[PDB]
C-alpha cells in the first residue's frame, strides 16, 4: 500500500508518559485493548463496506483551484484507510502506534497533506473539521460491529476512545507551541 | 526564546550536596565564578560568531548535523537548528553569568534530558534522531571547551582563568547530564 | 607492574568505527598524535612529580581517597594506592606514547571497567569501595587535564598542542569508560 | 528481548535478486514457506526444550561454549549465554514464521555479522571471543538442522516437509552469513 508507513515513521515529539496519560484520559484500558482486538475480528471482512461509506469533505481530496476531486488521491488514501481500520483494532497502542498516529495527523495538516501521494491538493485540513469528524467516524462503525450488546458496546466504546485519542494526538501540530 | 526554560523547570533528582561535591570535584570555586562572570563580559558581543562556529542552519555542523536531522531521511531540520541555536546562544551567557545554584543545576539537568531520548526533539516538536549517545556528549566536552578560547582572547592568566572556568563548567554540565544516561546506581 | 595489563586484555565491545568516530568527535588527529608523543618526551622524567600530585598512599589525594579505602572503615588501602599509582604512572606514558589503536582502546575499556563495579578492586585483590560513580569519572576530566599542563611547560603553541592533545585523550578515555556505566542503548 | 533487532537493522548489501536466487538455489518455494509456518505451529511450545539442547548457562554444551566465553580466561559468560539464548528462542520462531523478505534477509545478515568479528559481543556488551570462524558456522548447519527434527515429530511427509524447510532455511541463512566472512569478490 503506497504511503502506508506504519512502523516506518520518525519518532513523534510526544513522550511515552504523555501518551500513557492520554490513554488514561480517554480511559483506554486493557478491556478496551481486547474489545479493539475483538472488533478487529468483526470488522475484518467488512472493510470494503466500511470504505464505501467513507472514502474513495470531498473538497479536501480535490484540487483546490478547480475543485475537482483527485481519483488516485481518493484511491490511495482509501487503501491506507482500510488498513487504518485494522490498525485501530489490532495494533498494540505502543510507541510505534503513537508514531504512526502522529504521522497520520501530519498528513491531514499542512505539514505533509498531499505529500504522500504527490498530489496537488487542498494544503490543509482545518483542525475544527478533524475534531468534528470524531463523531461520524465513531458512529459509522457501530452497525459494522453489530452485523455479527455489551460486546458491541465494549467494541464500540473502544473504537470511540481510539478515534478520540488519535485526534488528540493529531491536534499537536495544529496547536500553538505550548497549548497542546 | 521558544523552549528556553531556564528557571522554569522541575527539580532535578540530584541533591544539593551531590551538586556541591560535583563542583568541588571539577574544582569550580569562587575564583572560577568570577572568571565565568568576566568571560560573560568578554563573550557578550561575540555570541553570533560563536554560534556560527557551532550551530545553526548555515553553520559548521561536523558529523553531528545528523542529530539535528530527520533520522529516516537524514535531512537537517532548519527550525530545529534555528531554535536550538538561539537557546545555545543563551546558554553561552547562562554558563558565564548565572550563579551555579539549584536553579542552574535544574536547567543543566533539563538540558541533559533534551539530549537524551527522554526529551530530545520534544522542546521543538520536531521528528528527529531520538537520542544523542552519551559517548558523544562526553567527547563534545573537548570541542565545546576549546572552541571558546579564541573568543576569550579576542579582547593570559585572565584568559586561562576564564578558559579553565569554562572548561570546569562544560565538564560539570556533562557530568550532570550523564545521570539520565547512566544505569540506576552507577552515576 | 602488577595488574598493568596493557596489550593483554580482552576485546572491548566497541567497534573500530565507533572508536574512529569517537576520535573524530574529540578532534584527535595526526597533529594530536605527535603532540602526544612530544608530551611523552616532556613528561617522561616528571612522572613521580605528577604522581605525587595525584595518587599514592602519601599523595595529595582529595576526598577521592575514599575510593581507595575500605568502605566499612574508611581507611585508605596503602597497597591499593601503591599499586594503582604505579599503573597510573604507566598510563601517563601510555597516554602520550601508545598509538591509539584497538590495543589502546581495549586497555582504556579495561581501565573504565576497573573504575566500575564490574572490576574495581579485583586487580589488586583489595576489599574496597565497589564502584566509582560516573559523575565523578566525568568531573575528573578537568583536574586530570589541567594538572598536567605545568609539567608540559616546565621544559606555547607546542605546550598548547601537547596540552590540547592530553585533553582530547582524557575526554576520549572517559567517553570510552562511560560504556559500562551507561543504560544498554544510551552510550 | 535485549539485542533482538528483527525489523530494526540496516539494509544488508545483498540485492533482492541475489536473495531470490539464493532461495531458488536452496529450493525454498511456496511449499517450504507453508511447511515453515506449520513448523512454527509445532515448535511454538517446545522452544525452551529446544533451547536447553542448544544454548544457555546450563544447556547441554558442545565445545562451542568457548565462543560464549571470555577468551583470556575461558570462563563462559552467563549473561551472554542468557541473552543470546533468548534471541535464539525468538530466531526459532522467526525462522518458521517470518516471511522471507528483505526485512528477514536484513536480520539474517545482522545475525551473521554478530557471529563475525564485525559485531560479535557488541550486542551484549561482553568481552568475548571476537570471532566465530566460518568453518564452524558451516559445520553447525548439520547439528542445528538435525536437532530440530524430533521436535517436529513430537506432535512423516508433514514432518519431512517441515524438516526440509528448516534445513533449507538454515542453509540459506548460513549462505547469507558467509558474505562478511568471504574475500571481496568470492561470495
Ligand atoms: C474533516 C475531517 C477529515 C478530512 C477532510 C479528512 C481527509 C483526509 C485526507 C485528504 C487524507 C489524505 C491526507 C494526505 O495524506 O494527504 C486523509 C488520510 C487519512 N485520514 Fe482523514 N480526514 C478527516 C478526518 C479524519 C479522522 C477523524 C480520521 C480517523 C481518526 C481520519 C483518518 C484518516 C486515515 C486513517 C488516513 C490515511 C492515513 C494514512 O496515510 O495511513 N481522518 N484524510
Ligand atoms: C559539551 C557538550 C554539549 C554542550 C555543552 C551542548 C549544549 C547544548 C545546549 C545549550 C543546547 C540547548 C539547551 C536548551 O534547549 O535549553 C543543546 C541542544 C542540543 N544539542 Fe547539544 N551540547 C553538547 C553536546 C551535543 C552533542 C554531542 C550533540 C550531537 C549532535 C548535540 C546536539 C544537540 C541537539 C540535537 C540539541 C537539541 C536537543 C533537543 O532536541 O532539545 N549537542 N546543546
Ligand atoms: C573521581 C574519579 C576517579 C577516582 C575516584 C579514581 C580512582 C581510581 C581507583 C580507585 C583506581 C584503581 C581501581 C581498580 O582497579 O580497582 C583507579 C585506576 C586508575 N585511574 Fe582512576 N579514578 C578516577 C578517575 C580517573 C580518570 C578521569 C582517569 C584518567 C582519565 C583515571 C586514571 C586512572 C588510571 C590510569 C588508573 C589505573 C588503571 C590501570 O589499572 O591500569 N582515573 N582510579
Ligand atoms: C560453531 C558455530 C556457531 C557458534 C560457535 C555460535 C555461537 C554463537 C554466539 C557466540 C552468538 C552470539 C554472538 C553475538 O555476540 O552477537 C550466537 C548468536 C546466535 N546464533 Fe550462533 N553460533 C554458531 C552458528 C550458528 C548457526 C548455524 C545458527 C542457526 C542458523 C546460529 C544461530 C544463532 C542465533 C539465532 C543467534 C542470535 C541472533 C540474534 O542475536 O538475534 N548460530 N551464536
Ligand atoms: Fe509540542
Ligand atoms: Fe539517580
Ligand atoms: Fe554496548
Ligand atoms: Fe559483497
Amino acid at each position: 500500500i503506497p504511503g502506508y508507513d506504519y512502523g516506518r515513521v520518525e519518532k513523534s515529539p510526544i513522550t511515552d508518559l504523555e501518551f500513557d496519560l492520554l490513554k488514561k484520559t480517554v480511559m483506554l484500558g486493557e478491556k478496551d485493548v481486547m474489545y479493539l482486538k475483538k472488533a478487529g475480528d468483526v470488522l475484518k471482512d467488512q472493510v470494503d463496506e466500511i470504505l464505501d461509506l467513507l472514502v474513495g469533505l470531498i473538497y479536501y481530496f480535490s484540487n483546490p483551484d478547480t475543485g475537482e476531486p483527485i481519483k488516485e488521491y481518493l484511491e490511495r488514501v482509501r487503501a491506507r484507510f482500510g488498513a487504518w481500520i485494522l490498525d485501530t483494532t489490532s495494533r498494540d497502542y505502543n510507541r510505534e502506534w503513537l508514531d504512526y498516529q502522529y504521522e497520520v495527523g501530519l498528513r491531514h495538516h499542512r505539514s505533509k497533506k498531499g505529500v504522500t501521494d504527490g498530489v496537488r491538493t487542498v494544503p490543509h485540513i482545518p483542525l475544527r473539521y478533524l475534531i468534528a469528524q470524531i463523531y461520524p467516524l465513531t458512529a459509522t462503525i457501530k452497525p459494522f460491529l453489530a452485523k455479527k450488546p455489551e460486546d458491541i458496546e465494549g467494541m464500540y466504546n473502544a473504537w470511540f476512545k481510539s478515534v478520540v485519542l488519535q485526534v488528540a494526538i493529531w491536534s499537536h501540530p495544529y496547536t500553538k507551541e505550548n497549548d497542546w
